[PDB]
């Protein structure tokens, strides 16, 4: 998509919503299973990708079912399979720790936003066990930089299918955000988001999707 030695584009698709999201529960690593709105959302977010014209050039996806799937869909529905869409276990969403499978109530009714929040959000922090955004980042940024930084520099456009947090690393890294402006950002469930990053990798306008 991008031209040479130019503003890269770099295209992020978070899957919808899964199973457990639903019911209102802690995730983690677990690879649950997508639902008809996380589908639906993937069919339409590649429909939206196919419907604007944006075309895809290489694909990145983490290592769980959720965005591997999410990944498949959209680019199943994309209309463009051909394209190179790997997988990532650092891709892959922050780890809950003992977390997984507690209810955002009672998290939240146990743990309250404060401790909820600096649990989940934070910066470094992580729960027992959980990771954090620095670890992620630390742990993602690897594959971004050493197989995702000598295309990125030639001028290709990318997709990119992990999680809030990774992308949130990614975005993070990516914009140089700093330890208390990362956690304020957000993205968009189901419907892709491109970063109009440049010839290095890092932002030089705005996100922005097709929807």
């Amino acid at each position: 998509m991008t031209t040479e030695a130019a503003p890269n584009l770099l295209v992020l698709t978070r899957h919808g919503e899964s199973e457990w999201n639903k019911l209102n529960l802690f995730t983690g690593w677990k690879d649950p299973a997508l639902s008809e709105t996380g589908i639906k959302e993937a069919k339409l977010g590649g429909e939206r990708l196919k419907s604007r014209g944006y075309k895809f050039d290489i694909a990145f996806t983490s290592a769980l079912q959720r965005a591997q799937k999410t990944c498949q869909i959209i680019l199943e529905e994309v209309g463009e399979p051909n394209l190179e869409t790997i997988k990532s276990e650092k891709l892959n969403e922050r780890y809950y720790g003992d977390l997984q499978g507690l209810n955002k109530d009672d998290a939240r009714k146990k743990w309250g936003a404060e401790q909820v929040q600096i649990w989940r959000r934070s910066y470094d922090i992580a729960p027992p066990n959980g990771e954090s955004l620095k670890d992620t980042a630390e742990r993602v940024l690897p594959y971004y930089k050493s197989t995702i930084v000598p295309h990125i520099l030639k001028g290709e456009k990318v997709l990119i299918a992990a999680h809030g947090n990774s992308l949130r690393a990614l975005i993070m890294d990516l914009e140089g955000l700093t330890g208390d402006q990362i956690v304020k950002r957000e993205l968009a469930t189901g419907v892709p988001i491109v970063y109009h990053l440049d010839k290095d990798g890092k932002y030089v306008s705005k996100e922005l999707i097709d929807n």
